[PDB]
């Protein structure tokens, strides 16, 4: 129950400085996104697959909510925003493979800087 609010505080504490509410600027944090058709459509083609296109870099406000990123990603790929699960990159090789989604509760309400750890372009996989 309490894990959702606990984790959210541990991250969001930076907001007194980094959530500095302003216009679009260098706060345009880049995020590397890739989708995959294999787990749904079965189009395993080598053409212009809008599924398996190059790392789609969305440059958006780190100081603003992940909610704006979700709705943007929803329209561009056609994924339901309620079902947009973000999966962060790890040391994903022989020795370590820990794939998990972000908490859709916390990580659709607070800022995306808390999740990135102030890096750009932040590599991520999209899930429905």
């Amino acid at each position: 129950p309490q894990q959702l609010v606990e984790r959210l505080q541990e991250e969001k504490r930076i907001e007194a400085q980094k959530r500095k509410e302003r216009q679009e600027a260098h706060l345009y944090m880049q995020v590397q996104i890739v989708a995959e058709d294999q787990f749904c459509g079965h189009q395993g083609n080598d053409m212009y697959d809008e599924e398996k296109v190059k790392y789609t870099v969305f440059k958006v406000l780190k100081n603003s909510s992940l909610a704006e990123f979700v709705q943007s990603l929803s329209q561009t790929m056609g994924f339901p925003q309620d079902q947009i699960r973000l999966w962060p990159m790890q040391a994903r090789s022989n020795g370590t493979k820990r794939p998990a989604m972000l908490d859709n509760e916390a990580d659709g309400n607070k800022t995306m800087i808390e999740l990135s750890d102030n890096e750009n372009p932040w590599t991520i996989f999209l899930e429905t």
